[PDB]
């Protein structure tokens, strides 16, 4: 997929770096930090529908992230015939 998984970490970092865009993230800005990593309120997207979730509630799965809805219809119950 992507040939470039070399460490070569940096001396130090005083800011939460992003994973989607790979751009340093700040506080004032709306983002989603989970277990360290942090995705900009706009970067944080779904894995199924692929829709910017952002601050909005979500459901992180094994090597993926399902937004509330997706998880609401995927796992959680719901009226199929509305
Ligand atoms: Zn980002
Ligand atoms: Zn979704």
């Amino acid at each position: 997929g992507s040939s470039g998984s070399s460490g070569k970490c940096t001396t130090r970092e005083d800011s939460p770096k992003c994973k989607g865009c790979f751009k340093a993230i700040v506080a004032g800005d709306q983002n989603v930090e989970y277990k360290g990593t942090v995705w900009h309120k706009d970067c944080f997207t779904c894995s199924n529908c692929k829709q910017v979730i952002g601050t909005g509630s979500f459901f992180p799965k094994g090597e993926d992230f399902y937004c509330v809805t997706c998880h609401e219809t995927k796992f959680a119950s719901g009226p199929s015939s509305g």
